[PDB]
C-alpha cells in the first residue's frame, strides 16, 4: 500500500533517504494488535479513529481529552491519515490531567493497569503502550515501566525535551523499555531532543501533523511526537510476525536506517526507526 502526500514522518519511516513525501506499508497495517495510549486521554469519535479507538479508564472526573496531547499521539501511532499503524486498535488510559500534568503515582497506576487490562482483551498480535510523558528520575516510575515490559507488553517511552542526557529522567532512563528520540525533516536531531546511551532508536519529532481534539489537526513538536511513531511501527512489525513484544525494541534498532541522523553526540545511537517495506 502507499499513501501519497502523507506527513513527512510517515514518508520517514517507509524510506532510506530524507525528503521523500509517500508513505509506503503493508495492507495489514496493524490490524490483531493493541495499542494503549498513556496520556491526557483520547477524543475517541474523532472521524480518523474510524470507531477503532475507546477510552478505557481515567484517573480523574472525565474520560474527555480536554488538551489535545493524548489525541495527538493516538492520532500518530493509528489515525486513517496521520497513522503509523492504520487498523490497530487504539486504547487511551487517561493519567494526565487536561493541563498536561500528573502525579507519579497515578502514572505509576495507569502502567499497572495496562499490565492488568490487557488481559482482557482481544489483542492476537500482540499488546504496545506509548507513553509520551516523563519527568525527573524516579526509581518508583522506572520500576512501573520495568514491570509493564515485563507483563509482555512493548513500552515506547519519549526521551525527554531538556537537550540533556536522558540518564536523569523517567521513565526515559529505564533500560529495559524502549526510549525513543527525535529528529525533523533534514535527519537532525530534534533541537530538544535528549540523548544519552540510554537511546534506543530516533524517530521523527519535530513538525509533527495529526489528530487534535474538537475533530481538528495540528502540527506540533516533541519527543512525545516521535514516541508513537515507534510504538505504531512495534504493532505493525508484530501484526506482521517479524517480532514480539519482548524483542520489538531490539528488532527496530537491528533493522533502522543507521548513521543518517546528524548532530548526534558521541555516545548516542545512530539509529532512525524504518520499516523495511518492498512492495
Ligand atoms: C523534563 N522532562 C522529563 C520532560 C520535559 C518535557 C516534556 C514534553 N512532553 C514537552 C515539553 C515542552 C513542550 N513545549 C512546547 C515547550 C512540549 C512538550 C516531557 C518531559
Ligand atoms: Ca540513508
Ligand atoms: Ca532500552
Amino acid at each position: 500500500a502507499a499513501q501519497t502526500n502523507a506527513p513527512w514522518g510517515l514518508a520517514r519511516i517507509s524510506s532510506t533517504s530524507p525528503g521523500t513525501s509517500t508513505y509506503y506499508y503493508d495492507e495489514s497495517a496493524g490490524q490483531g494488535s493493541c495499542v494503549y495510549v498513556i496520556d491526557t486521554g483520547i477524543e475517541a469519535s474523532h472521524p480518523e479513529f474510524e470507531g477503532r479507538a475507546q477510552m478505557v479508564k481515567t484517573y480523574y472526573y472525565s474520560s474527555r481529552d480536554g488538551n489535545g496531547h493524548g489525541t495527538h499521539c493516538a492520532g500518530t501511532v493509528g489515525s486513517r491519515t496521520y497513522g503509523v499503524a492504520k487498523k490497530t486498535q487504539l486504547f487511551g488510559v487517561k493519567v494526565l490531567d487536561d493541563n498536561g500534568s500528573g502525579q507519579y503515582s497515578t502514572i505509576i497506576a495507569g502502567m499497572d493497569f495496562v499490565a492488568s487490562d490487557k488481559n482482557n482483551r482481544n489483542c492476537p498480535k500482540g499488546v504496545v503502550a506509548s507513553l509520551s510523558l516523563g519527568g525527573g528520575y524516579s526509581s518508583s516510575v522506572n520500576s512501573a515501566a520495568a514491570r509493564l515490559q515485563s507483563s509482555g507488553v512493548m513500552v515506547a517511552v519519549a526521551a525527554g525535551n531538556n537537550n540533556a542526557d536522558a540518564r536523569n529522567y523517567s521513565p526515559a532512563s529505564e533500560p529495559s523499555v524502549c526510549t525513543v528520540g527525535a529528529s525533523d525533516r533534514y535527519d537532525r536531531r530534534s533541537s530538544f531532543s535528549n540523548y544519552g546511551s540510554v537511546l534506543d532508536i530516533f524517530g521523527p519529532g519535530t513538525d509533527i501533523l495529526s489528530t487534535w481534539i474538537g475533530g481538528s489537526t495540528r502540527s506540533i513538536s516533541g519527543t512525545s511526537m516521535a514516541t508513537p511513531h515507534v510504538a505504531g511501527l512495534a504493532a505493525y512489525l508484530m501484526t506482521l510476525g517479524k517480532t514480539t513484544a519482548a524483542s520489538a525494541c531490539r528488532y527496530i534498532a537491528d533493522t533502522a536506517n543507521k548513521g543518517d541522523l546528524s548532530n548526534i553526540p558521541f555516545g548516542t545511537v545512530n539509529l532512525l526507526a524504518y520499516n523495511n517495506y518492498q512492495a
